[PDB]
């Protein structure tokens, strides 16, 4: 049949925050519990469902009577997108045999035994636990990469999907890719708790929480391909994000970093000169298996609204036009290209911060705007001159500046319109708020 209505009527259970109230649009009524300390923060598409380290702040949905996917080896698949702050080394250390679950249909101490299935986490791993009516147990065990800055449990959005087949194995997807596998064959009925809670439990660690958004719980073992479309769904446009995958914002310090090379944090050479890229240091720790370049070294930007266009909206829209800003010293300085500045070939437009040369127009007229590769959090930025014509992309281009060392230079370039559909580009940015879900070791 068609994957969209597959998706839709396969749901039995999809958790959305509107008004700021949590509830479950599914069509099927599930009463949605919110608890005091639930949190609701920025999230995927609208808000998510933050929960910190006390018996106060968890979600509980109550099944409504229907809803039972559960039932006598009867398969199911359960999706969210996820978001856990990355693990520190001492934290790492003192925690890291401490498995705690985040989420659960299991009924703990009491007269059941372990319930249904249960996501929990364990130092830097994914876990997923299936158990049926006698207390047998399945799991699957996904153990988070190495390289922190391209890990998916290392403090941004990332959308988990299980599938079970109750006949054959439970499958576990992170952003659509299969990331671990289990053989669940043998297992009896699972006879889980009418309760599926939200909630960190038996965590050691009182300063760790999680973010959890667009819970969902669909009556079938979805597949690749439906998996593939459920996860990009969510990818809507309307809103730029961070480095985070959160909605990016104005008026915020972003530092950035060219997603082509990941390793440079950008530089700049004097107030009114250009801006490049620079060696970013990084962490490693041997025993703990764990490195990652260092976040927050280089240049900080601001980005303000042009114009004020009826409205204020506190988060950056796709389109929306904008002015580039660099804070050096408690001061603001613009980005732009100065009428007739140096450029390489005439074509690649050197970027001045805080040019002021008296007489001479200085183009500062940007767009913010997400022009390919929609998984990652990345974005582009268009420079026009007064006439509004396009003076090119923001990237990179390396070369000399009279005396100083070979770099790769901050310039606006129009050549990167042919070639939106490389895998990698040069044009593509992430920006990196500081956030206490990542302190550098
Ligand atoms: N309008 C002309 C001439 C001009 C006179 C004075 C002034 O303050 C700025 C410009 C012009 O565009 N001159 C610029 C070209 C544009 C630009 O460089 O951004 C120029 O010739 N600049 C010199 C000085 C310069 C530029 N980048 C530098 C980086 C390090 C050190 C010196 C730099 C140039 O290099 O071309």
């Amino acid at each position: 049949e068609d994957i969209d209505v597959i998706l839709k009527k396969s749901t039995i259970l999809n958790l959305d925050i509107n008004n700021d109230i949590i509830s479950d649009i599914s069509g099927f009524n599930s009463s949605v519990i919110t608890y005091p300390d639930a949190q609701l923060v920025p999230g995927i598409n609208g808000k998510a469902i933050h929960l910190v380290n006390n018996e106060s702040s968890e979600v509980i949905v109550h099944k409504a009577m229907d809803i039972e996917y559960n039932d006598m080896f009867n398969n199911f698949t359960v999706s969210f997108w996820l978001r856990v702050p990355k693990v520190s080394a001492s934290h790492l250390e003192q925690y890291g045999t401490n498995e705690y679950s985040i989420i659960s249909s299991m009924k703990k101490h009491s007269l059941s035994i372990g319930s249904g299935w249960s996501v929990s986490l364990k130092g830097n791993n994914l876990i997923w636990t299936l158990k049926d009516s006698a207390g047998e147990v399945r799991q699957i065990t996904f153990r988070d990469l190495p390289d922190k800055f391209n890990a998916y449990l290392a403090n941004k959005w990332v959308f988990i999907t299980i599938t079970n087949d109750r006949l054959s194995s439970a499958n576990l997807y992170i952003n659509g890719v299969l990331m671990g596998s289990a053989e669940i064959t043998g297992l009896g009925a699972i006879r889980e708790d009418n309760n599926i809670t939200l909630k960190l439990d038996r965590c050691n660690n009182n300063n760790q929480y999680v973010s959890i958004d667009k819970f969902r719980i669909f009556c079938k073992a979805l597949n690749p391909k439906e998996i593939e479309k459920l996860y990009t769904s969510y990818l809507s446009i309307t809103f730029l994000r961070d480095f985070w995958g959160n909605p990016l914002r104005y008026d915020t310090e972003y530092y950035l970093i060219p997603v082509a090379s990941s390793s440079k944090d950008v530089q700049l050479k004097n107030i009114t000169d250009y801006m490049y890229l620079t060696n970013a240091p990084s962490y490693t720790n041997g025993k703990l298996n764990i490195y990652y370049r260092r976040l927050y070294n280089g240049l900080k930007f601001i980005i303000k609204r042009y114009t004020p266009n009826n409205e204020i909206d506190s988060f950056v829209k796709s389109g929306d036009f904008i002015k580039l800003y660099v804070s050096y010293n408690n001061n603001e300085h613009i980005v732009g290209y100065p009428k007739d500045g140096n450029a390489f070939n005439n074509l690649d437009r050197i970027l001045r911060v805080g040019y002021n040369a008296p007489g001479i127009p200085l183009y500062k007229k940007m767009e913010a705007v997400k022009l390919r590769d929609l998984k990652t959090y990345s974005v582009q930025l268009k420079l026009y001159d007064d006439k509004n014509a396009s003076l090119g992309l923001v990237g990179t281009h390396n070369g000399q500046i009279g005396n100083d060392p070979n770099r790769d230079i901050l310039i606006a370039s129009n050549w990167y319109f042919n070639h939106l559909k490389d895998k990698i580009l040069g044009c593509d940015w992430y920006f990196v708020p500081t956030d206490e879900g990542w302190t550098n070791d």
